[PDB]
């Protein structure tokens, strides 16, 4: 019946390097794919972080991960950006990572909203549609 993938409706590739996203309290997860060499990613996070503040951490939890490759850049950015710094992951190997090739990175930098049972329900999600969604 299911599938991994990154459609809507596929089970979301695992990420090893961390919580996982299936749980049984109906928590949703925000996926999002930055970097601080992508300008738009960037902007994005910032506005996705920020909605996901308007919710409980039982209603939705976020997870960003940049693909900065130095640590240092991903600590500057994330500190000027003023994340909430329990909602901001590094993937240190960036492009060369295995997280990168599977969450096919390539076509670009991408968010996933992630139901409790690990399945995509939507992809590139808005501030807006994120917030229609979880109150629906
Ligand atoms: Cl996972």
């Amino acid at each position: 019946k299911l599938t991994e993938g990154v459609n809507p409706g596929d089970l979301a590739p695992r990420i090893e390097f961390k919580a996982s996203f299936h749980n049984q309290l109906g928590r949703y997860t925000l996926l999002n794919f930055w970097a601080a060499y992508d300008a738009e990613s960037r902007a994005r996070n910032v506005q996705l972080a920020n909605e996901v503040n308007k919710f409980g951490p039982d209603k939705i939890a976020m997870c960003s991960i940049s693909m900065d490759e130095k640590e240092s850049i991903f600590t500057e950015t994330v500190k000027i950006d003023k994340l909430d710094l329990s909602t901001q992951f590094h993937e240190g190997l960036g492009k060369e990572s295995e997280l990168y090739k599977k969450y096919d990175l390539r076509k670009g930098f991408k968010n996933f909203l992630i139901n409790d049972e690990g399945v995509i329900i939507a992809a590139n999600v808005t501030p807006e549609k994120l917030t229609e969604i979880l109150k629906a």
